[PDB]
């Protein structure tokens, strides 16, 4: 649905694929080739302009460790 768990060898990341909708009604923001899986995505990405990127972008959202990686 919206709740998506991103397996990580450094602590899984709980991503709410919902609140990120009303906050970013634009799905073309992340989904470039349309809704679906994202090819290439990864660490550098998540930390880059994948997750934090946006976060640190607006200074909103978890940008510190532990806030994403929960053991
Ligand atoms: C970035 C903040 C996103 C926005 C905006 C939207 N979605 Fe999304 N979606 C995102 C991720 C990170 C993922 C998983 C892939 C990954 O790289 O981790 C997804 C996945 C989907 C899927 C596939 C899951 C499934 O149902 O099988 C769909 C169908 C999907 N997303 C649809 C969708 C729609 C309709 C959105 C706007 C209403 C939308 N997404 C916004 C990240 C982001
Ligand atoms: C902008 C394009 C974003 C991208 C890309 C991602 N996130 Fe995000 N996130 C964003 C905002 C603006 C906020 C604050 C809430 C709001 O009003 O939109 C957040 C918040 C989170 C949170 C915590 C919010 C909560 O649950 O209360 C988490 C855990 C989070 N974001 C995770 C996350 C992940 C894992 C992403 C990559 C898959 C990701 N976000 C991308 C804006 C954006
Ligand atoms: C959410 C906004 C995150 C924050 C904050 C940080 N990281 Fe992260 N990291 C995130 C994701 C979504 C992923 C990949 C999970 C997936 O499968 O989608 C990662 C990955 C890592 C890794 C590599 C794990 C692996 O599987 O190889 C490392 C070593 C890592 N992250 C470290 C790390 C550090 C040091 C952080 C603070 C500076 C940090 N993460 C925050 C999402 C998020």
């Amino acid at each position: 649905a919206d709740d998506i768990v991103l397996k990580a060898k450094n602590g899984d990341v709980k991503f709410p694929h919902k609140a990120h909708q009303k906050a970013v009604p634009d799905c073309k923001k992340c989904h470039e080739k349309g809704p679906g899986k994202i090819e290439g995505f990864g660490k550098e990405m998540a930390h880059g302009k994948g997750c934090k990127g946006c976060h640190e972008e607006m200074k909103k959202g978890p940008t510190k460790c532990g806030e994403c990686h929960k053991k």
